[PDB]
């Protein structure tokens, strides 16, 4: 006797005992007569053609494969609702917020950042958190990770910091020169990687981390009226970490750790659950921030910016099939609900167009139709047909032009967007050096005790260690800005490692 | 007031009137607020990523077109049902023959050959008569043509023969060289060549013509004794032909002239339907049979084996969405319930790989998932799992295995097919030289009167004439195969074509 | 004997005649004993698997069609080159206009807009005339029409546009309906209309229709300043129509008259060309400009902004494998070399999205390893690795992230784009209401003549004639904005062919 | 200084030092000016469309990834030659044989099996170990594992066995119940579950296991003559074990461990050898052989049918692009030259058709002409066209079509298969219950010495405990089947895992 999730199959017979067991046909639905054994010109002669049985099943297998995720390649998947709390109809007019108690169904995935779909769970790196809202002003994605930050601030960097995460392009192996030149030549990352490598580097599961929208979002309420926020959902079930000890051991041992923790947990009836807050930013309170409030590398401090409490966040599902509902999971930033906006945050930006794309990529033009991915919530009327895997009624004879004289969908003026006014110069603005250590020096000295800095320089001198030496001495000088002693520290470190 | 299928919006606006047009929205299920005017910076400004309207519509919008189809590439579609109204169980265990007055839900497809998705309907080509029959033992998909036979019998030929037949690879252009070429060094092309440019090259529409399963096919009844059979679907609406002089004109005033025959007949109520009928041969008479009786160059007289009745093909519904139900139709040859077979056919048996393996490219490995291939009036339960754009549960979490302790589906032993044994050396062997005159010189003689001898002349030497003289000679020579006259009609037209 | 575009095989062997038929293969490249002849078991057996010669073959003609172009599908090609006879480098910086007589390979697809695939070519529509260079910079693709205007003035409204312009999406009919219906809802279409309907609608093949690039484009200089421009390239074997009736007849006659004539052309030596003109508007002139600059449905006036030539573009190769090289052409106006870039236009700024994403679609992620599409006189060095379908080195064992260390490659600071200043709110502004008749009243009363009006109004009439009373008199009364004799021209056409 | 794997990009930057490096352009070979930061209005505003450097960057990032291999996804790459040191010519007629010295470029993959892009390598399973030749008469792709026998004996069990090998379809873990559900549902698995499970399950790196062709295949010479064979491929570096104490040590310590270790060894001029040898079996050996000659699950014993040397597998070249060279690497068993051709057996036959089918799903319809797939030492003719990703000159205007009178590429009589007679019930043959157990008992109680036998019991029993106690028990009982002291070894042992 085990734990729930091993005997996944065993459960299913007990729930089926009563029934017979189905029919076993092909896939076109014609009954098979048997399935273990080829059709052949007597007991030692060949394959047939005519064995049509035997292709339509090995074709399938041949096609179960679809490209992974380009990033967080490796994920877990659970299901809920959220649900309101207090009511911040002043600051969104979105439906997903119109009055405390009202439910939302959500989807949620964990995932890792750089390992691919077998990798292990117990490795430091940052977590991702996207959760889905299935509103009835149709999808909202909040695509957010386990950390408020992240480690460059421009989307044009985004695949060339991914591929100095993943693998070396001649040998395919990790290759730490590849990880500290990035992050050395772009001292921005320093307050991320100062997180990373910190304690909350190995999250004990996907239900004792905190999760952070990152970005700088736009609210918009019913009057018009616009204020910039964050969102922060904050675990219910308390933060608490693996040693590096205990992360490795696990990484042999339990590959799937945090799959099958999360999984256990909802099946036996211990519902990890989230508390979603925001922090608010005025148009004007925007323009007198000591930093670019849409700076993906910074943080609003709490004292200036209280945490306003919206609702909580419920998971309570497990998935039926993983790769129906959880490896199929698409998540996009463009989904906003009228009342929530993107801000000018050069990162979210990106995400815009990005996420969309590679989803027609790796899952097909028509993502939007599967299931899981669909805004059932909502009823979808409009001008786009076909595309390959059309999969409903395809909008019927409905005109497919737009204007018409015929009655199809109209414009909704209601769910025009915040106009704002810019200014200035169109051009490419160099924003490398805007302040990266002043948040990064107050992270060390003040929210970490001594001992947690001490533990912060090892888990970095023990990866830092395989870099050259150039490299090393490139990024103890940029930590040495953040603090002297802690620069001095890495490399007091590196001192021992280097015999 | 005009005929039914120009009036297909202004019918879709009534059937709406009562009701409020609907929210246009993203596929996410967002309301758009505006989608006649971009998101810019300024009214002569440039346009911003944040606008995903933009993108979502534009991003699938470019995904709209799917492979079209190898062959058969331009078709006309519609639905309805098959009627049993005779017993032929004493011939076929196959429920979709089971008693008199059963009704299997159809869909039907018609199309030319050669021509691409835009070419006209009207032109000298066979036709396709794809039936999609929806049973209880899963889908049978009988994929005929208008014609009994076909112009080669093995299926290493048929990508040559289509090549042949449709653009010079570099020129794009139709080429007779390739096509006469072609057909002169395979005289086995004779039969379906002289039905080719015969009266019943170019139909009336889809209404007037007969369809052919063409194949010998195999029945199998509840005993488990077989025979051999012939399909045939003969129109109740009768025979009917186009001179060759109204086909050229409605070619252009025309292009869908068989496309909207079929639409506005069905709307108006005046339903087409065809009758089955069938041809059987036992394993006793096969041997015996004069010809090689699963010769695709073959017929079987009527005079030694009558039609058999079966039922009635009625068609009464139009498609709602042509995309949808009629370009993502996909039939397979090898989708065969128990109690129907296929032969050694050689053609036949290259038809069982090829429909399942370029419908995996053309729609996607899961092309059965969508509605009008799901087999809907059967349940598919299997191991297979996953793939691209999965659509369904995904069978959940049922055991993904076989065999299995765990009541996941099982064979079922009554589906079993028929066992014949055979033997002979495993090799090449040539099909060249069966007989490729007799039945043509018997279609020559017998069936044509001179009237239509005379036009099958002129019918061929008008294309022809366009082929270099060593093909022309060559071409002839076949002709003269068949019949002195026959090859001294073709040579007398064509001298005087040849100026 | 025939015209060169049937000797096409013939020829093929002359060229080839000294040498010995080379040994026929597998995709793998092993040679084949037999492929008239199917493996089987016994003379009348079943075909088996163990033919992989069938299979192979077979597989591959499965998966012979690639998704057709959106728009734009039924296409002539060539190759050859362009070359500068006048000096415009104070204009332009670009590397394809740096001396007088340089040459630089061009490639050029001609298509029409709505047909698909099999569709004519001699039909009313506008002409496609896209061409790329190749250039030392990169290549640079103008996709441009022969037309200097379009329809529309939102990139919003072009898969709305193009939805209207093709088959209905239930009865897969061509829609009068539908067609007016677009146009009469947007008077802005009045431009392009009037020059569709009358006498340049049918070209005369693709050698008498001149070309345009309509979009206006910013041209920057070595000294960093701007401009505004158009270009024309303008027929030198003049501008020449078919009339209305016979154009007709080659509807039937000769599906791809323009396709053989292009052809044709190029192999009897008559290469055909045009030359190449710019028009340029300082940033000052744009702003006393009396419409917006950038409105595509406007033109610059010959009389305010004269023609400044540039050069000559000539076609004098015909492509080998049509496929391969034409079928396979991709065109991104988002291709543009330092020196040339996109003004605010709203339609050209679509298009900056638009097609690299179809590319990557229809023919795939590395769409741009193509041949033909390969930028091969230029070196390709960036970050970007992987994806579906990689043909090189894929750049090597080089450092796939940016900034390294390690000397991968660097950005050129030189081949930054030109600044210009925008403000205003961020805002969908309205342009439905801009000028929409002005140019349209200049057109017909000042540029055709007598008959050319009195062919336009009956050429409209022939089409608006089939379109609901309610769409006629909303549709006559836009072309009544333009000119009171105009609307009532049409209108006294419309008023007996509806009886 | 580190191991020649970490100091790729340091060498990469010496191999460099000389050159400046090169101009970063677009895809489309246009040169970035800036490609650090993103074109936005004003320092602090929203990205741009115009932004086509970022577009076009981040789209083909988000479709940097191809599915990966269905099984043996996790590879390790590496190129040499193979040279014939010994005369087998009077067995086959294949020109990779032809004469004493001769020497042909070879492709290597090392692999795991059910392990995905992130696994682990050093862990219990089988080992992939696929050689490609590029012989002058095509390549010749030996696709054999470090088994010389498989779990299964049936090709309709393939994907079967893999799923259960594989991740739980609800939980997404691996699942110990599937996997030993159906290893003792099929006996027949014994054989190489008692393989796998013994010291060579977990082998040293690639360079220090053997390699196996498994099944038996055909050998022609150039009388006609036929024999069978198995192909021996022995290391010449001696086989060296992991003990499963430092393999799962290794495992968290480096996932990469044998694909650093054959990179490593490579690069310093430390090169792997193996020697490959033949068993041969004449057709009368065969029909007096005890077993099925064809059953996967058996081998051929040493005594009665002792090793013949062949030649030399030396793998001396690291690659340079993995993905391009060994992500992209395409093995089809099916790619076979005349001389050496396929037996009946089972399994052997399914894939002749399953991995051409997954490579046009994984790769393309157009893989086959990936450089490192393509063969280059061959010349490719056929009549094959088009397809999407089409990378030559698709054979030029050359005939598509076949048989034609001009002259396009011929088949090759000598490339015949070798005629053999066939004879049976076409028919299901049922092969669950052949001898299961006999070459099975002589392992163990003849090749392996007491503790050998020992470590298996402990190493399954380790193993087997987590499955269900009514599997464990069944699987116990098989194990009694092959020796009564074998079963309750491994019983003893469970039942102590049981508490
Ligand atoms: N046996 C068959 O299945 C077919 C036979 N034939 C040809 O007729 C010869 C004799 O057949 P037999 O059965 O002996 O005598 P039949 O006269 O009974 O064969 C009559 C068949 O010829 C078909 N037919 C009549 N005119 C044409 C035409 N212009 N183009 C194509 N088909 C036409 C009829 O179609 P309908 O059924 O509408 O009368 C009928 O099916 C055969 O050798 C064969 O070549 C032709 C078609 C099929």
């Amino acid at each position: 006797n085990r734990d729930p999730a091993s005997d996944q199959m065993k459960h299913w017979k007990e729930q089926r005992a009563a029934q017979k067991p189905d029919v076993l046909t092909t896939g076109g639905g014609n009954p098979v007569g048997d399935k273990l054994n080829s059709l052949t010109v007597g007991p030692r002669g060949p394959l047939l053609v005519q064995d049509v049985v035997f292709t339509d099943e090995m074709a399938h297998f041949d096609r179960e494969r679809i490209p992974e995720r380009v990033v967080h390649a490796k994920g877990a998947g659970a299901f809920g609702y959220f649900e309101v709390t207090h009511d911040i109809t002043r600051y969104s007019k979105a439906k997903v917020f119109e009055h405390i108690g009202k439910r939302t169904p959500i989807a949620v995935r964990f995932s890792t950042v750089a390992g691919e779909s077998g990798s292990a769970d117990t490795v430091r790196d940052p977590r991702g958190f996207a959760v889905k809202f299935y509103t009835e002003d149709g999808n909202w994605d909040l695509v957010g990770n386990n950390t408020p930050i992240f480690f460059i601030r421009d989307a044009l960097l985004f695949p060339s910091f991914i591929h100095s995460q993943k693998r070396n392009p001649q040998t395919h192996l990790k290759d730490p020169d590849m990880v500290w030149d990035f992050w050395s030549l772009r001292p921005e990352s320093l307050h991320q990687v100062s997180f990373l490598f910190s304690d909350r580097g190995i999250p004990d599961g996907h239900r004792h981390m905190n999760g952070y929208g990152s970005h700088t979002f736009k609210l918009v309420n019913a009057n018009g009226e616009a204020v910039y926020c964050k969102f922060h959902y904050k675990t219910d079930q308390g933060i608490k970490n693996l040693s590096v000890e205990d992360a490795a051991r696990l990484a042999h041992e339990d590959p799937d750790y945090g799959l099958r923790d999360l999984f256990n947990a909802i099946a036996t009836g211990n519902y990890p659950s989230w508390t979603l807050y925001i922090q608010v930013m005025t148009f004007s309170e925007a323009e007198i921030f000591p930093f670019n409030p849409f700076d993906l590398t910074k943080v609003w401090p709490h004292g200036d910016y209280p945490l306003i409490p919206v609702g909580k966040l419920v998971l309570n599902r497990n998935p039926v099939n993983y790769f129906a509902e959880v490896e199929q999971l698409a998540f996009d930033p463009s989904n906003m609900p009228p009342g929530i906006e993107p801000s000018p945050d050069k990162m979210l930006q990106g995400r815009l167009f990005a996420y969309p794309d590679t989803h027609r990529h790796r899952l097909g033009p028509n993502y939007l139709q599967i299931p899981v991915n669909c805004p059932y919530r909502a009823r979808v009327a409009n001008y786009q047909r076909d595309g390959p895997m059309c999969m409903m009624d395809n909008q019927g004879g409905a005109p497919n032009y737009y204007p018409n004289s015929f009655s199809a969908p109209e414009h909704q003026p209601s769910a025009l967007e915040h106009r704002t006014h810019f200014s200035g110069d169109v051009q490419r603005f160099n924003s490398a050096n805007d302040d990266n250590v002043t948040q990064v020096r107050t992270f060390y000295l003040k929210v970490l005790n001594e001992e947690q800095r001490k533990r912060l320089c090892e888990n970095i001198a023990g990866h830092l260690k395989d870099a050259q030496l150039f490299i090393q001495k490139k990024a103890v000088k940029n930590f040495s800005d953040v603090h002297p002693e802690y620069g001095s520290r890495i490399q007091a470190l590196l001192d021992k490692y280097n015999e």
